[PDB]
């Protein structure tokens, strides 16, 4: 259950939050993590759950920590400690300066110039999927659209066969929202086990897919090793399969319950990109962290070298000190303050691909199925972890209120 309180951690700063099953989960995951911003909760607390660790609860602290890599290192970014010690993905497990050389390489495979190229492809797939669903007046969103749409796009970007999707996604989910059937370490090993032969192959005979791009690449002008290429390709895999997939579900669940919000985007589709930022803020879903490199006093609190600290990227934008009425989705919100794609030198490299996928989904779906809702009796369930998700999303709609385009 709870790890004993280390001697240096003040008893009054204890707030036993469990990031993998928070107490108020039933009210929605975002709402569940928002209990850390309750009236009598401090900016920095210590939880005894999951081996024991700090949690910064406010945007001000989360951004500061993310900026100061000298004290808050990416070397051990996952909780529990076992998992963060085993976590060696590139470039996430590395801090500046040696970190940058790899971001540049990774930005060649998912960056903006690559996203633009992907445009038509992305629309074709979203339009393909929706039109096929349109006449049926129902669908379970997670399996019929949230997963296939982004995953097939990445599998194509990666040059990897779709048949391997069931296996890879299972490994991916074990890493972010563990089943208990395997440790982060075991799931990482399998991921690596899958990539090793593929990377050797792409190096032997170079293709134009993200995998061979990475594996035949250079960093700081020098050849990348097979091992560095594996560590980086596995992280790319995590991003392509378990991020947008979940976010699309939180947004669509919201739209299914918000006729007025849908009418706004139906009426002025030009508000869709704005609406995407506000949904990215409101349905923020990532939370990883750092490890203290040395004894350090932070905001009046004594941190010790080795202490792990959770810096929920999700929390910043729900922080009322950044955005008034944080839980209200306001497509017109004047300043949408968030750290959904992270903060600091580790800013998400897939963010551009992620927005495209979102804006396109929103645009192509609202245009064909403007009116829909959540299947009657459905008790939508959320799931929490490094990356939070939606268990199932049964949608229903009257076919006669739809249009083909
Ligand atoms: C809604 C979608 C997404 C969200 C909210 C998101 C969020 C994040 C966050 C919060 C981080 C920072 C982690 C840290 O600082 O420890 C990150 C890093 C990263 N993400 Fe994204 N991500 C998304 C989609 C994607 C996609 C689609 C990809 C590519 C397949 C991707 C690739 C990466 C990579 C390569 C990094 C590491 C950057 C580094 O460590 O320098 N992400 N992402």
């Amino acid at each position: 259950n709870l790890a004993p309180l280390p001697p240096h951690v003040p008893e009054h700063l204890v707030f036993d939050f469990d990031m993998y099953n928070p107490s108020n989960l039933s009210a929605g995951v975002q709402e569940a993590w928002a209990v850390l911003q309750e009236s009598n909760v401090p900016d920095l607390v210590w939880t005894r759950c999951n081996g024991g660790h700090w949690i910064a609860t406010r945007g001000q602290l989360i951004r500061e920590a993310y900026e100061d890599y000298r004290h808050f290192s990416s070397e051990c970014p996952w909780i529990p400690r076992e998992a963060g010690e085993a976590f060696d993905f590139i470039p996430t497990s590395m801090d500046p300066p040696e970190q940058r050389q790899f971001r540049a390489l990774a930005n060649q495979v998912v960056g903006m110039p690559v996203v633009d190229k992907l445009e038509n492809r992305i629309q074709e797939l979203a339009c393909s999927l929706i039109e096929s669903l349109r006449p049926q007046g129902q669908c379970n969103f997670t399996e019929d659209y949230a997963e296939p749409f982004p995953i097939r796009i990445f599998m194509l970007l990666a040059g990897l066969p779709e048949e391997d999707i069931p296996h890879l996604k299972y490994l991916t989910d074990q890493m972010t929202r563990p089943d208990g059937s395997m440790t982060f370490a075991e799931a990482k090993e399998a991921l690596y086990d899958y990539l090793i032969p593929i990377i050797e192959q792409r190096r032997q005979k170079p293709g134009t897919d993200a995998i061979s791009i990475v594996a035949n690449g250079q960093v700081n002008g020098r050849p990348i090793t097979s091992d560095e290429a594996k560590r980086m390709c596995g992280l790319l895999l995590v991003g392509g399969l378990d991020t947008v997939v979940n976010f699309l579900s939180f947004s669509m669940e919201f739209l299914a319950k918000s006729p007025e919000h849908r009418q706004e985007l139906i009426e002025r589709p030009e508000r869709i990109p704005a609406a995407c930022e506000e949904l990215l803020r409101r349905f923020s879903l990532v939370a990883d962290g750092r490890i203290l490199t040395s004894d350090y006093e932070f905001h009046g609190v004594q941190l010790k070298k080795g202490d792990q600290i959770l810096l929920p990227q999700m929390l910043s934008g729900l922080d009322e000190r950044e955005n008034a009425c944080p839980m209200h989705v306001d497509f017109s919100r004047q300043k949408v303050s968030h750290t959904t794609f992270g903060h600091g030198s580790h800013l998400c490299l897939g963010q551009h691909l992620a927005r495209r996928e979102i804006i396109v989904t929103l645009k192509e779906w609202l245009t064909r199925i403007p009116d829909f809702s959540i299947a009657p009796g459905a008790q939508i369930q959320h799931k929490s972890g490094i990356v939070s998700g939606v268990q199932a999303l049964p949608l229903v709609w009257d076919p006669a209120t739809t249009k083909a385009v």
